[PDB]
């Protein structure tokens, strides 16, 4: 795609545990790799991937569902 592919902006600074969870801040911006269940989602930002709450992003587009 490159040109309308799944992104939300970072409303604030999230900081996850592990590996497992991401960790960005307020303005990084993720691609989204997947969604979890709900309130919590997964994405790769400033190099670091893993999970993090929809509800500390702005959805800016859903993913690619045919």
């Amino acid at each position: 795609d490159r040109m309308a592919a799944p992104r939300a902006e970072a409303l604030f600074d999230f900081t996850g545990n592990s590996k497992l969870e991401l960790n960005f801040k307020a303005g990084d911006v993720i691609f989204l790799l997947s969604r979890i269940n709900k309130d919590w989602l997964e994405g790769t930002v400033r190099g670091a991937t893993g999970i993090f709450p929809l509800s500390f992003v702005k959805i800016l587009k859903d993913f690619p569902e045919e």
